This record gives structure tokens, sequence and C-alpha cells, in this order.
């Protein structure tokens, strides 16, 4: 409400969005260089989907730690709203993942590391992110991991692209928890040493059935201690999921972190 478009200077488009695009901008006063994602009304009025977004704000507005991505604030016009974020200087994860093919044990175990310590101060506030992929986890300037789009973030217990980082309760449309999140985890840490997420197929309804039925392999290359932490992740069953204190102190994890 106190800042309005007037106060920044555009620069060039970061990444593309489901309901816009987010641009580098510079705001005028103080030089402060950010990221403002651009929504545009008439798309989020015709998905109905206004309320999520008052609560990605709500929700990502109140988080502080140093591997989230920070939301100073909003605004918005006749056209379209717009969420003031830190800018990430060294980008998606997503994007590195594309460049190298796969990562080493040690750049996986620090990046898990530094999203379940993320995801552990989400968990005490019963937030839930729900979306934790490659795409939405950015790099600050020394590198480290920063959780960003907080755009189906909600509080635990709940209801609500591609399933590849769904769990089956949330692939089935049954109620959820935090549990959610340590599958995505899982996910990521296969997609990470692998290049491609565990259950990635052709079609939509081909991945629907290998998350349902926790149908997967690993390559050869994946060690037993890689192999361990993600079999325990990737379980059907929520409950059986460990808790993040667990990940954490795993001796996988604890071997090769930096
Ligand atoms: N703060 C940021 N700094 C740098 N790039 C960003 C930032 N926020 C978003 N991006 C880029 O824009 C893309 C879309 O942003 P995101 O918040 O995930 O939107 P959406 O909810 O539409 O997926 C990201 O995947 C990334 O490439
Ligand atoms: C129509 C309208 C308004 C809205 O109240 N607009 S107004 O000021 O009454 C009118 C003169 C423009 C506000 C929002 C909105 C703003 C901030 C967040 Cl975080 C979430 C939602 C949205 C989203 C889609 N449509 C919206
Ligand atoms: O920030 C957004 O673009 C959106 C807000 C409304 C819910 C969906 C959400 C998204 O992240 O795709
Ligand atoms: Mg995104
Ligand atoms: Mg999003």
């Amino acid at each position: 409400r106190q800042w309005a478009l007037e106060d920044f200077e555009i620069g060039r488009p970061l990444g593309k969005g489901k309901f816009g695009n987010v641009y580098l901008a510079r705001e005028k006063q103080s030089k402060f260089i950010l990221a403002l994602k651009v929504l545009f009304k008439a798309q989020l009025e015709k998905a109905g989907v206004e309320h999520q977004l008052r609560r990605e704000v709500e929700i990502q507005s109140h988080l502080r730690h140093p591997n989230i991505l920070r939301l100073y604030g909003y605004f918005h016009d006749a056209t379209r709203v717009y969420l003031i974020l830190e800018y990430a200087p060294l980008g998606t994860v997503y994007r590195e993942l594309q460049k190298l093919s796969k990562f080493d044990e040690q750049r996986t175990a620090t990046y898990i590391t530094e999203l379940a310590n993320a995801l552990s101060y989400c968990h005490s506030k019963r937030v839930i992110h729900r979306d934790i992929k490659p795409e939405n986890l950015l790099l600050g300037s020394a590198g480290e991991l920063k959780i960003a789009d907080f755009g189906w973030s909600v509080h635990a217990p709940s209801s609500r692209g591609t399933l590849d980082y769904l769990p089956p309760e949330m692939i089935e449309g049954r109620m959820h928890d935090e549990k959610v999140d340590l599958w995505s985890l899982g996910v990521l840490c296969y997609e990470f040493l692998v290049g491609k997420p565990p259950f990635e197929a052709n079609t939509y309804q081909e991945t629907y059935k290998r998350i349902s039925r926790v149908e997967f392999t690993f390559p050869d290359f994946v060690t037993e201690g890689a192999r361990d932490l993600i079999s325990r992740l990737l379980k059907h069953n929520p409950s059986q999921r460990p808790m993040l204190r667990e990940v954490l102190e795993h001796p996988w994890i604890t071997a090769n972190s930096s």
C-alpha cells in the first residue's frame, strides 16, 4: 500500500510464472535491488486463486530464515498484483541441474541440509510449502539454497505442472500435513543425484500410477547411504516418513554435507 510501481526501475525478466513474470527491479530512493513477482488480476480471478496469493503473501512475509526467500511487501494496481521479493542472484537450482546434468553427493547433501533446515522452521509454524521443486529453489550470493514460491503454501492440516514432486495423499486429493514436504525432499534428493525425478514419465497418468505404487528404481551409481535416505523419505504412508531432525542426523547427510 505504501509502495507503488513508480517507486521501482524495472530490469530484465528473471523468470516466468504461472500468473505473470518475475522481474529484476531497483527501488529508486535506496537503490535496493530486488525481484518483483507480477501477477495479472484477470488470470488470478479466472482461476479463482485470489485467496491463495493473499495466503502466499501472509505466510511468506512472516518467515525469517537464511534459507527461505524473503517477501518484503506487496502492492497492486488496476491490472496487476506485485510481490516484492529478495533477489536470488545465482538463479534456480533447476538451471544448475540442467547445466551439470546431476550433482555430486557433497553438493546434494549440502542442498538437502539447507532445505531440511528451512523446512524445519516452516513446520514449526505448521506451514506446509507443498511445491518444493528445483524451479522454486533459488541461490543466494554465496550459492546457498533459498526456498521460494509459497504460491501453494498452507497451514497444516489441509486440502486443495507435473505430479513429479507431489506425494500420494496430495495426488488423491486426501487430507495432508507437513509430511508432504518430507516426500518432496526424497524426490529432490533422487533428482539431484540422478538428474531426473524418480516417478518421471511421458504422461500424467503413468506418473500418477508410479507415485501411488511408490514404483521407482535407482541407477547403480547411487550409493547405499543415498538409497537408504531416499527410500526412507518415499513412504506411501506419511506417518512412516522420518522427522527432519532424523534427515539432518542421517549418516549419509552428516558424511557429505558441507
Ligand atoms: N527472487 C527471485 N530472484 C531470482 N529469480 C527469481 C526470483 N523469484 C522468482 N524467480 C524466477 O522466476 C520463476 C518464477 O517464480 P515463482 O515465484 O516460482 O513463480 P510461480 O509461482 O509462478 O511458479 C522462478 O522459477 C525463477 O526462475
Ligand atoms: C480485484 C483485485 C483486488 C482488489 O481489491 N482491487 S481493488 O483495489 O479493489 C481495485 C482497484 C483495483 C485485489 C487482489 C489482490 C491483491 C493483493 C493480494 Cl496479496 C491478493 C489479491 C486481486 C487479485 C485478483 N484480483 C484482485
Ligand atoms: O503466486 C502465484 O502465481 C499463484 C498465487 C495463487 C495460487 C497459485 C500460485 C502459484 O504459485 O502458481
Ligand atoms: Mg515457481
Ligand atoms: Mg508458484
